[PDB]
This record gives structure tokens, sequence and C-alpha cells, in this order.
């Protein structure tokens, strides 16, 4: 039973084994001058992995933001809801700004030049500011859904979800059942896409093996230092995010951070091992139960925080969208970084935590900046940043779960 | 509480105030030579209003015509249903023909030449008649839904709704629950789009202010006379529609029109004040109760007439699609006017009455004629016709409610 | 009552009458040199028929394969399910291979050259093998759904259906109701498309009359011999399919074929007369009851076999996609025939049997080979193969029902 041996084996150790064997086989076949053979016989598996993730980008955008804007809408929110939603959004924006800062303080992907076709990627000239601020609103929702265009789909999905929740509180019965049926169908589409991404991340060791094999064979030993710089920038940014943001917010609101980080050890460690937010929700509820938090103020925010409070994933956005920019020669302008901040805050507003979906949110961010996955240079830089996704997901899920308990404790010790 | 002051204030007086202040500020800044400044600092708000309405065009088309063809279908209709549906369609066609006649008898938008880019809008050459009569049927329903193409979406939506009602009367159970689930999801999409257009028409005073400010600053005082000609043509056409059509039909069918128009005073006046058809449905039912109409012959037609019997909105189509044509230098050919008649009859077959959706049906009509909102001349002429939408909606809702009671009385006094 | 006379008249005799009168009127108007008049005054009706079928292609693909992959998925299958699903797929593949063989052994559509615009259809050059094997997976599911692209829609629909069934077996309640709501909405879309194709095949006599009239007037008497060669190739292939495949499989598994083909006479004959698979399901259940088949092993496979076991329809695919290739001068390469095998196996995985849907599966096959219905030569060859669809559907439904009882008997006499 080779198939039942392969699936029952755990995912994280499998991707780590595929990554290590991919680096070894890629460097060995790159020393022997076998780069074109390993290219034409190995690289299509990683291309299939990249194409499966790019397939799963857009329905996750539409359905997840409809459901999440249906879970965040001002039609059904109290004081605790607004009080923690403004905290979650204002923390995600400062986390992606810290990701920009930590990508500027290091140099992820410098030195290497990824002109794979013989020409560098030249960025198309930016429109005026009012043209992009008007082109956020789509002319056609099916049109903006039918070819790329992450930001108009984001706007239309948020507006449609807020309208669905305003529809579910009317005196009529037929429109209430109709809005409930539409919201349940879109929620089923979102959860079906999450089951497909669970299957794709089950396939993911072979794709990581192929991508890292081709990358180590073509670029050489010179790329593992820049990947180590990427890992160092991400983990230093996450540690400084935890320290600065959560510790200063807890000391302003009067909660001692050492006892908090002692009590949150289980909720951090099971998110480090099992790289999921929805899978660590009973452990997070147990940690919030053993802290002194009231029942109706932790039994509402933690299922909301497992959906709308990706704090480390936005820092990974801010580091990775600058690594992919610096690994192509170009650089992002001021006015293209606020697009990263907007499309890293509004993307993590409905996505439930499944392992390996930051690789989908990365294409969501890149498709709105001007670095699309159709050009051959971004498809190589995204491969280089996708090959080390498993050693970053364990980092960017722990702070994603830590921010939930931080916001729950801050909202708890300002009302009672 | 500036926001709760702004929303709780009524909509119609707000749009009238924004229109008057927009005309005043536009003429004053046009006398001082400040046209480029008011352009680049004011016109994007009206562009955002136009882009929100153009966003809301196409899902209203698909979902509203699926629901309305599900409410008009020959699978579930008696004698009264066919007897009033053929009346409603044959009255809407003659109303849009009277709109064409009243646009020809006046001259809406003559004299002005809207070459904003330095070139006039040249119409693309028409295909043969059998090419457009075959291109009514789409090759791809998702394809015709994904880029414009109002008439193929209209055809596919009507066919899908008739198929849904033929599906809901079968002996099986699974396909009955499946058709009910699909129809309820599409109905929820339609009502969600109507809640979005209620929000957009709540935003609408700032957009009307910006559009009329830019229009009075660029074109000058010479455009308010043509807008007055448009209002005069619309209201003369609506008054002659009421008089000729309803009075001669009531005198042929033997009902005295003076006592009818005395009894229908509440249903006319509350539709003039509150510019809605669904909002005046209990008042219309009360007026039909105080007329001598049988219970099962007024308790069926008035919720149907509030959906499929827009008689004044089609006259506004027939006047406005000729105003936008005459304000660009071109003229509509015979064979392009039957497209206006078809896309003004089939558009008002599922749309429930919400205030300010004639501006969406106008883009529905214009996108099928050859005057799309992407070219810069039609986006200015549509702005000029959109800035005075509030002083036309009160006119074109009163006859829209009057035709309901007229058809109810005609169908009542031919059976009992 | 001309309309109620026309609809209540049976469909098959109506299409046969339209075919015979179309051939007669086409040959008579072709002898008098009246080809351009019968073209410009008759051919648009057949073009409307072709456009209605091309409209109904793509939603049947998406919805039918979502439902059929939801009915074939490995999440809910026993030993009997896998045992008969691998039989059905391995029989459909050998049936379409026998269709390729029977199209090679005859010469369907040779001699005639269909350069209607003055130029022959030149095939676009094929990409490498790994490019098409990677382009099976879409980059955008709404994108691949929005312009043609049958194979990416097929892949995404099968993956989404398997994910829906894996979603309907979880411990949560909200995601179970959500997956059930999404699957029921897609099933309602599929059954609505089947009701539309029932209406289009009700219209079909006028379209068959127009297509055969234009074909006999333009090409002449020389095309009825090649159409007779097509009918002979299809029926010889179906008879050899029955004989070889079913008789050798029944003699290997130890069931006497003469008593089987004596008992299956009702289920063959009512499928020959009423050309449907879902309409002959009680007769097929009655035949399996009068054979010696256990209750839980014939009450599961025959509603599955009426959906996923089109054996003669795949042979009609294999003959017709080579007739349309040979009637244009070009020829299909090895590597374009495995596309026919794949898109003739995976297409008949969710489609319930309705009369005249092989004309839709033919466009499904042709749109993935490189013979699209937009070029004017394939739109004439598809007309020539569509005009004789009624005298082929009776053949390709009988073996479609016979394979159900064959697989049921084979699966029955290997377990008990
Ligand atoms: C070379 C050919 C490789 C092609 C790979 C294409 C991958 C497509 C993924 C599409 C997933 C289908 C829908 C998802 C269904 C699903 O969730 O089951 C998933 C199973 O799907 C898969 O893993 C298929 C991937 C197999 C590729 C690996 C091949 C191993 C070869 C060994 C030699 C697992 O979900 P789960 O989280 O483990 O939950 C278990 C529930 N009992
Ligand atoms: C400059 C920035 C302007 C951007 C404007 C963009 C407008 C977007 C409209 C999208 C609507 C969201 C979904 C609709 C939700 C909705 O129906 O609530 C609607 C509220 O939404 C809005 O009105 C937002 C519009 C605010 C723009 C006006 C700004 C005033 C500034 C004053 C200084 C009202 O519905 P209702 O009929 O009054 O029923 C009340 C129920 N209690
Ligand atoms: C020249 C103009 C020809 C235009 C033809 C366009 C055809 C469009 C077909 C769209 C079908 C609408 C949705 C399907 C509704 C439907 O299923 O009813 C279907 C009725 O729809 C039709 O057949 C309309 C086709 C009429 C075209 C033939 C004209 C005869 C002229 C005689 C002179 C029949 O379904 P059924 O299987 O018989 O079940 C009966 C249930 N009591
Ligand atoms: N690890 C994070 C989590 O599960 O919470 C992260 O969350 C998924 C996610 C977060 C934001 C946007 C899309 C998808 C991931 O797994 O990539
Ligand atoms: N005033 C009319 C009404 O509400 O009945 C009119 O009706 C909305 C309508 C009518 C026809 C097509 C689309 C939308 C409008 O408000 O613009
Ligand atoms: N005659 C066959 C049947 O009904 O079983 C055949 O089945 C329909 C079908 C079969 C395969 C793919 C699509 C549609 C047809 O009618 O064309």
């Amino acid at each position: 039973g080779l198939y039942r041996k392969y699936i029952e084996y755990p995912v994280l150790q499998k991707i780590l084994i595929g990554l290590i064997l991919g680096a070894i086989v890629g460097l060995i076949l790159g020393h022997y001058g076998y780069a074109h053979a390993v290219h034409t016989y190995v690289k299509p598996f990683g291309d299939l992995f990249v194409r499966l993730l790019c397939m799963l980008v857009m329905p996750i955008v539409f359905a997840s933001l409809v459901v999440g804007a249906a879970s965040i809408s001002p039609a059904r929110l109290g004081r605790v809801g607004v009080k923690i939603v403004v905290y979650y959004l204002l923390t995600s924006a400062f986390a992606v700004t810290l990701g920009i800062i930590m990508a500027r303080l290091f140099n992820p992907g410098a030195g290497i030049h990824l002109a794979v076709g013989g020409q560098q990627f030249q960025p198309h000239q930016a429109p005026p500011l009012v043209h992009i601020l008007l082109d956020i609103v789509p002319t056609n929702p099916f049109g903006a859904l039918a070819n790329g265009q992450v930001l108009p789909t984001i706007f239309f999905a948020i507006i449609l979800g807020i309208a669905i929740t305003y529809l579910m509180n009317s005196e009529n019965e037929k429109v209430r059942k109709s809005a409930e049926t539409l919201l349940d169908a879109i929620n089923g589409l979102a959860e079906a896409m999450y089951k497909i991404v669970n299957g794709v991340m089950q396939y993911a060791p072979i794709g990581v093996f192929a991508l890292i094999a081709y990358v180590m064979a073509e670029q050489g030993v010179h790329v593992v230092g820049e990947l180590a710089k990427v890992t160092a920038a991400v983990y230093v940014g996450l540690t400084l995010q935890i320290l600065l943001v959560y510790f200063v917010l807890l000391k302003i609101y009067g909660i001692d951070p050492i006892s908090f980080i002692k009590h949150a050890k289980d909720a951090m460690l099971t998110a480090f091992v099992t790289r999921s937010s929805s899978g660590t929700l009973p452990v997070t509820m147990r940690v919030a139960k053993e802290m002194g938090i009231s029942e109706g103020i932790y039994s509402f925010t933690l299922p909301l925080g497992a959906t709308i409070n990706m704090d480390g994933t936005a820092l990974y956005q801010g580091v990775a969208t600058f690594f992919i920019a610096n690994a192509l020669g170009s650089h992002l302008t001021v006015g293209q970084q606020l697009t990263i901040v907007l499309t890293a805050v509004l993307a993590s507003i409905g996505t439930a935590g499944v392992p390996g979906a930051g690789a989908i949110m990365l294409c969501m961010v890149l498709h709105s900046v001007g670095l699309p996955l159709t050009d051959p240079n971004v498809a190589a830089a995204y491969a280089m940043i996708l090959g080390i996704d498993a050693i970053l997901d364990m980092g960017r899920t722990m702070v994603n779960v830590t921010g939930d308990l931080t916001g729950t404790a801050i909202v708890a010790k300002t009302e009672g």
C-alpha cells in the first residue's frame, strides 16, 4: 500500500524531506552540467504545483471575502465586535508595514538576476493615482472576475457580503431565505476550495522537490544564502512583531506579558507544529479559558480571530513581495507599497486557516502590484519563494494564533 | 453625529440640494475660468458614482431577468395571467414607441457637440440584420456574461427562468428541491444588488453635485436649456401616455376615467413623493380595494405590476437614448430603434421598483445600441442625463404605478 | 391549434420528416441553380439551431461533471462501486478506440472539400506534449469557463465535485449544509440545461430541414453517399462493439449471451424507439429483475449506468470527430486522438440521458481538438453531421442501455 503509506505520513516532515532532497539533487546535477536535462525532465512537476495554486487563487478570493465580509459587517456588530475588528485591521496594517521595514533593512534576493528569457522584466508604467483609485471599483463584476483583477473582485465581494447581511435582517421571509441560500452556497464554494488546497498541499512535496531541484541546478549555491536571508528577515520581523506590538499593547492595557506568554505556550506550540489556525481553535479556547477571560468575550473573538486576524501572514506578504521585486531588478514605488498594504489587509478578512494558503495570498498580492504570474521571471521568483514555504508557515502561524489571544485579552480588560 | 445626520435626512431633498448647489458652483467656477481645477478636483466623485452604477448594471440584468421570467413563465399562468401579461408587454412597447415619438418631436440635446477628446464619436458600421438576429443568441453564456453583451444575457436569463419553472413541476423530488435552491440563490443575488443600489443612491447627492458642477463649468449655461427640453419632453410624453393610452383603453373597456383618477390619487401621490413601486404596493392595494375590484384579481396583478409593468421608465428610455445620441452628433438608424424597443421591454420584466434604477436600465439600453459607457463621449452625455435623474424619477414612477391600477381594472371588468 | 398539434406530435418522426423534406427541397433547388436564394433565405434557421446547441455546450459541461464527479467520487464507494466504475471507464475508452478504428477502416467524408470561404482550414501548430499536459490544469477557473476551454473546465469540475463529496462527510454541520446547498444548486443548473436541450430538440426539425436543404443545395448529391458511409461506419462499429466487447466479456465471466440478449429485448427496443437512457430506466430495472440479479447490486448500478456509461455515444464521438476532420482536408495526429479518447471518456461522466445531447458532446470533443465551431468550415461539417443525428441516436442509445445490463450482470456474477 504505497498510496496509503504516502497519505498517512505527515505533511510537514514530507515537505521538509522533499526540500532537502531537492536541494541535494539540484546541486549535484548542477555540478555535472546536467541543468537542461533536470530542467526538461523535472521542472514540469513544479510547474504543475504552481498552476494548481494559481487555479485556486481566484475562487478563494471571491467566496472567502463574501463570507468574511458577511462575518465582519456593521449590520450585526456590538461594541465588542467593532472594538476588536478595528484592532485586528489596525494590527494587520502595522504588521505588513513592519514587513516592508524588515524587507528594507535586510536585502532579500539582491545580487541574483532572473532574466530567464534573456531580457529583464521591465515594469509597465503606472497610471495616475486617481485612475487606480477609480479602477478599484469594477466596470463589470463578472468581467473583473473573469481575468485576474484581484482588487475589483475584493471590492465587489466585500460589498456583496455587506449587502447579504443587510438583506438577512428584513421583515420579509422570501428575501431572507433567498439571502441565506446564496450565502450558504458561497460558503460551500469557499470550503470546497479549502478542501482542494488541502489536497494540493498533500501533493506539494513533489512540487517543492522539483522547484528546488531546478532552482539549485540553474542558479547554483548562490541562491541558498538569499533564501536564508529571507528566512532570517521573516523570523526577525515576526519576533519583533510579537515583542514590540503585543508586549507594548499589553503593557499599555495593563496585562503582564510574561505570564501571558507562559499561559499561551500550548496555543503557540500546536500552531507551530500543526501549521493551521482553524485546527488550533480548541487549544486557543482552552488557553483563553485558563487566563481569566469572560465567557461571552472569548467565545466570540477566537473564531473571528482565526479568520480575520492573520498578523504573521501579512508580514510574510511584506517580505515576500519585496523579495520577488528585488530578485527581478525592478523596485516597488511609493504608491505600489500601499497597494501591498491594502491587498494584504483586505485579503485576510475571510480566509479560514488551512496549511499552505499564504502561497495563494502571495499570488493575490502579486497580481495587484504589477508582478503577474504569467511573465516568466515572476514564475521563477515565486518558485524560489514557494520552495521554502514550509519552513516559514510554522513561523507565520504561531504569531497568527498569538495575536488572537492578545486581542482577546485586550478587549477583555477594557469592559468588565 | 454627522453621519447619522446625513443618512437619516431624506434622499430626494438631498439630491435636489446637491443638484442646485452643483449647478450654482459649476456656473460660478465656469465664469472665473476655473474649469480645469474644478475638473481635476471635483469630477472624480461623479466618475465614482458612474462607475458604481456601471458595476451594478450586469448582475441586476442576469438575476432580475431570471426571477422575472420565473414570475411570468407560461408553465404557471391562468387566463388572468396571460390576459394581463400581454397587456403589460403591449403597453410597454407602445410606451417606448411614444418615447421615440416625443424625442423626435422635440430636439433633446441638439446644438451641443460633446467632442471631449477632440474627436467626435463615430458609430461603428452595423452588421447585417440576420447577423444581429443570430447574435441575440449567445455562443457562451458565461462569455456573454463576462464582457458586456446585454441582449445575450437577457435571452439566456429568460430561457433559464422558464426552464426553472418547468423544472419545479416535475414528479421527482431531488430536481424540485434543486430548482428551488437555484431560484432562491439567484433571487438572493437580485435582492442583494437592490440593497447595493439603495446604498449607491444614498451616496448619489455628492455624485450628482460633482457631475452637474463639471457639466455647468465645461459646457456652460447653454446646457440647462437642453436639460429643460429633456424634462419637458419626458413630462409631456408621460402626460400624453396617461391621457391617450389609459383614458382611451378605459373608455373602450367601459370604465369612467375621471372617477378612476380621483380614486387613484393616493397611489399616484405617494409614488410621486416616494419614488418607488415596491414601496407603494400597500397603497396601490388599498386603492384597488376602494374601487370595486375582486379579491383574487387585484391580489395577483399588483405585485406582478410592480415588477413587470414599468410604463414610464420605458418612455424615459425612449427619450434618453435619443438625447444621448443627439448630444454626440450621430443619429440612430431604423433597426437600431427596434433594439431600443426590445431592450426596453425585456429589461423591465423582473426589476422590482427601487429608487434610481432607471439610470441602470439606461446603461442596459445604451450597451446594446452601440453607445457604450467606455468611450469618453457617452460617459459625458450619460453624466448630463444622470444629473437630472431625481426630477425625472418622480414623474416616471407615478405613471408606473398608474398603469398597474389601469391594467387591474381592465382585467377586472372583462371576466366577472 | 397548430402549436398544440406541433408539440403533441412525436419528436423522432418529426425530425425524420424534416430530414427527408430537407433533402428533397435541397436537391430540387440545387438542380435549378437556386443555391444562393435557398442559402440566404433558409440557412439562418439551421444556424440558429447550431447556435442554440453551442449555447448549451458549456453549462452542461460544468454542472454535469460536478454532479457526476459527485456521483463517482472515491469518498463514498464500496467494492461494487469501484468494481463497476473501472469497468465503465475502461469500456468507454475501448469503445472510443473502436470508433477511431472504424473511422479509419472506412473513409467518412473523403472526396468532399469544404473550403466555403475560398481557403482550406489550416490547423494551428501543436504545442509540445508537456505544454498541453500542463494546460489541462487551468490558471483561472472562471477564465477557462469564460472562453471555451473544455478540458480545463472538465478538470476543475471533477476536482470540485470530489471536494464537495469529501466536504459532505465532516463532523461540522454548517459546512455540511453549505456543501449540500452548493451541490443542489449546481444540480438544479444541470437539470435546467437538460430542460433547455429538450426544448431545443423540440425545435430541431426546422433546423435539420434548413441544414440538410442548404447542404444538398450547395454540395449536391455527392454528400448523401458520404453520409451513408458515416451511418454504415457507426452502425457496424456499434454492432461489432456489442458482439466483441459484450459477448467476449460475458463468455469470460461465464454468462450465456444468447439468453441475455433474449431477456434484454425490451430494454434495447424501448431505447431504440425512445432515444433516451433516463427514460428507459424502469424498463432496464425490469429487465435486470427478470434475469437473476440481486436487489442491492442492480438497484445501484443502473441509475449509475444511465449517467456514466455512454458506450455508443463515445463510438459516435470517435467516428464523427474523424468525419469532420476528413471533410476539411486536414488529419488528426497521434497525440490529438488521445485528446479525443480523454474528452470522450470524461465528458460522459455526469450527463443524464436526454435525446439529442450527443450533438453537444460533439462540440465538447471538437472544441478540445483544434476544430472549433467559430471557423466557417467546421460549422459546415458539423451541420452535415448534425443533419443525420436522429438516424444515429436510435443506434447509439440501444448499446448505451445494453452496456448497463452487461456491466450489472458481470458485477453480479463475481460476488455472490
Ligand atoms: N498559516 C496561516 C494560518 O493558517 O493561519 C496562513 O493562513 C492562511 C491565509 C491567511 C491569509 C490569507 C489567505 C490565507 C497560512 O497557512 O498560509
Ligand atoms: N421609478 C421606477 C420604479 O421604481 O418603478 C423605476 O423602476 C426601476 C426599474 C425599472 C425598469 C428597469 C430597471 C429598473 C426607477 O426607479 O428607476
Ligand atoms: N442517446 C444517448 C443517451 O441518451 O444515453 C446520448 O446520451 C447523451 C449524452 C451522452 C454523453 C455525453 C453527453 C450527452 C444522447 O442522447 O445523445
